[PDB]
């Protein structure tokens, strides 16, 4: 396992998320089992090559990281929420994964290095 991985994400909080506000809703009123729906559409999207991953996010993930299309740079363990860490650590670079669960929100995260 290397020191650091690189990852983007996209993000999609929920009412009952630990801060249901974004850069682009004030208030998050998306139940959770909507923002799962909407990330489960994502991946399907994203398989079938109708969307790219990285325009997605640049447009609907609530993560500030949208301005950077997702990129959230290079980190090591003990920095990020634990689920997020351990689905990043382990992705193989190019990989994609699934529905990913944290304080702030439901993630579909790609290692890009
Ligand atoms: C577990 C987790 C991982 C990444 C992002 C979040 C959401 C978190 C905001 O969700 P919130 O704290 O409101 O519940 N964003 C960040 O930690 C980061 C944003 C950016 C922007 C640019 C570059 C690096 C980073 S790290 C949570």
């Amino acid at each position: 396992e290397p020191a650091r991985v690189r990852c983007s994400h996209l993000l999609v909080k929920h009412s009952q998320s630990r801060r249901p506000s974004s850069w682009r809703q004030e208030q998050i009123t998306r139940t959770q089992e909507e923002a799962l729906e909407l990330i489960n559409g994502y991946i399907q999207k994203i398989k079938s090559g109708e969307e790219d991953f990285e325009s997605l996010a640049s447009q609907f993930s609530d993560c500030s990281s949208a301005k950077a299309r997702g990129d959230l740079g290079a980190f090591s363990r003990g920095q990020m929420q634990k689920p997020f860490e351990d689905a990043s650590f382990a992705l193989r670079t190019g990989e994609m994964s699934g529905p990913v669960f944290t304080d702030s929100g439901i993630h579909i995260i790609l290692r890009t290095e």
